[PDB]
């Protein structure tokens, strides 16, 4: 049961670090493609299996490398992911939507044929940082096919949105560039009900807790992805019946469970 199904079965403890599959790199050159600024696609490697894909885009300023551990921790645990650099590092939200999807018809149609024949193109999911973050709401809006979204710490001025792709926010109980009662909060707030939403808070930590490897972001981005892209309800125990000491808020219309 279950053609998408990939990988053991999951511990806590499995997801903070990196998963079973082997982790290949392909380095895409900014000037090589149109629509994004390149960036890193990390993907499995010493397997016969296709899986999902995830486009993730860094923050404001930001270059991909922040987001390399993430990038490399989701392969590893069977995606295919490209982390883009923006074409311009003071791009805005929606325009870090725009290179969002650019970047995956990119890994659809013209990525490495190595990395094609590991994708299932029917299975597709977006996450950023910051104002990434409000991109990835922004392309959820314009683009319903995809299966999940993870905004990490996000910022939009725009406040709502109206999509039936899954979503799990990530806020920082300490930050103040995007500060979680202006921006996470209300995103989390302001999408439809019948959506199936879940927003976490990190206890103590600011807007740069996704720069580096973060166990709860870690558990809940792929227990995240693997529900969704992989239709995986094995990772359903780590977002119902939630009690996590990393955690000082938690929000859910309990849809996926
Ligand atoms: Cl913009
Ligand atoms: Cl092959």
């Amino acid at each position: 049961s279950n053609p998408y199904q990939r990988g053991p079965n999951p511990t806590r403890s499995a997801l903070t670090a990196d998963g079973p599959f082997s982790v290949a790199e392909y380095t895409v050159s900014r000037l090589s493609v149109s629509g994004f600024g390149g960036g890193v696609i990390y993907y499995p490697t010493g397997t016969s299996y296709t899986f999902g894909g995830i486009a993730m885009s860094p923050g404001y300023t930001a270059d991909a490398s922040s987001l390399a551990w993430l990038g490399r921790r989701l392969a590893s645990h069977g995606f295919v992911v490209l982390v883009i650099n923006t074409n311009s590092r003071f791009d805005g939200p929606d325009s870090r939507a725009s290179q969002l999807s650019a970047a995956l018809n990119y890994l659809r149609t013209s990525s490495p044929s190595a990395v094609r024949a590991r994708l299932d193109a029917n299975r597709l999911a977006v996450a950023g940082h910051s104002m990434g973050g409000g991109g990835t709401l922004r392309i959820a809006e314009q683009n319903p096919s995809l299966k999940a979204a993870v905004p990490l710490t996000p910022w939009h001025t725009d406040k709502t949105f109206n999509t039936s792709v899954p979503v799990l926010i990530v806020g920082a109980e300490a930050d103040t560039v995007a500060p979680v009662s202006q921006h996470a909060i209300p995103f989390y707030q302001n999408l439809p009900s019948t959506t199936p939403k879940v927003y976490v808070e990190l206890c103590n930590a600011s807007h740069i807790a996704p720069n580096s490897n973060n166990a709860a972001i870690s558990v809940y981005t792929i227990s995240w992805m693997k529900l969704w892209v992989d239709n995986d309800t094995r990772y359903r125990q780590f977002l119902c019946n939630v009690n996590d000491p990393a955690l000082c808020d938690f929000r859910t219309n309990n849809r996926h469970c």
